[PDB]
């Protein structure tokens, strides 16, 4: 946990990762294309700078009527990300699992118009994804518009 007097603006990269790719109905166990995306996102976040060596994995859940239900799911699925983004060969003390839970209700706007529970729990999808946050990571120059 260093900060003695950064000069340089820290190098932060946010990823957005969808549940669905993830677990969609499951708990928040990893299925196949979920580990092997985590690998290939991992190395991204593996080759970076040990400077700020720090890795916050986000996680965003959906309504359910029960905010002590959806943090222990916020949680739970930061934590089986997290828990499987270590295997990778990172220490755990370098990255932290924290419960995005609700920080941010985007359906609250794109299911404005949703008033009905099937409907909400339905258009309470998009509310379903973590974002790694990784900072002190380099990365070559990026050409406008790939």
């Amino acid at each position: 946990a260093p900060a003695p007097a950064p000069a340089p603006e820290v190098q932060t990269k946010h990823f957005t990762l969808k549940s669905d790719v993830l677990f969609n109905f499951n708990k928040a166990t990893l299925k196949p294309e979920g580990q092997a995306a985590l690998d290939q996102l991992y190395s991204q976040l593996s080759n970076l700078d040990p400077k700020d060596g720090s890795v916050v994995v986000l996680g965003y859940t959906d309504r359910i009527g029960s905010d002590a239900y959806n943090q222990g799911l916020s949680e739970r699925r930061a934590q089986s990300v997290v828990d499987y983004l270590i295997s990778k060969g990172i220490p755990a003390d370098k990255i932290s699992a924290r419960g995005m839970g609700e920080s941010n209700p985007v359906t609250g706007n794109t299911c404005d118009n949703v008033k009905q529970r099937a409907a909400l729990i339905d258009c309470l999808a998009p509310d379903r994804r973590v974002e790694i946050e990784v900072k002190g990571i380099k990365d070559v120059v990026t050409q406008p518009q790939a």
